[PDB]
């Protein structure tokens, strides 16, 4: 029940409620790094990680979990 | 020289919407420090650019960007390199 | 009333917060954007006196009522 | 060496503000991309720094940052450029 550091890449061109605000940032030409801040149920907060992660494209996925 | 902030709002679920904003973002890459993104609500979802560069090509990606569909609320605040 | 707001101002680095972005703009000026969210007339209030401060700079303000 | 970004993110409460700021520049910096900043309750922030620059650089700097008494969970994330 606290919050949590999801960051994770993928291709730019390429084509909620845990959601406090996410930084994007171009590491080169194609990729961008984004950074989701999220508050929330730990539980949910794992999950929608993991689903994100787990996605296909989605590279150097990592979740620093925060509990209150 | 210098540094601006372009925020915007636009609903968030609108793939066409987005899918030309980003490309028009990936035009001029070298322009984006880092962005920020919130949902204002189910849909809005606010987004604020840090830019850094020509305050001419700066404004450019701007009203481009700024002048797309739907992007409503948009608002360029420019830095002049003068301190 | 309700509402986000858009914060942002320079200045020598030396209850309505939802996110704050820093960055360095020259090795003695920081640019900060301050994401609100609650009552507008709070909002404005706490940005007007943030803006008013000696040594806050280029403050500007874009609300987001709803 | 290496080149690269790298996720540094810790919490602390917000005179250890100006001994992390004392860290963040004089010592080591123009290695930061931009900060993200979110108050996690009363009294902890939680605080992303984006860096950019040669790794051993991001990597020391890190240490000066995590080091520090008072700041919790540090984590360095680190993105050598593939």
């Amino acid at each position: 029940q606290g919050f949590a550091v999801l960051s994770y890449v993928y291709e730019h061109e390429k084509r909620h409620d845990l959601s406090v605000a996410t930084l994007h940032v171009h590491i080169n030409h194609d990729d961008c790094l984004e950074i989701a801040v999220l508050k929330g149920d730990m539980g949910d907060v794992q999950h929608f990680a993991d689903d994100v992660i787990a996605q296909r494209g989605v590279r150097h996925g990592h979740l620093q979990c925060l509990p209150k």
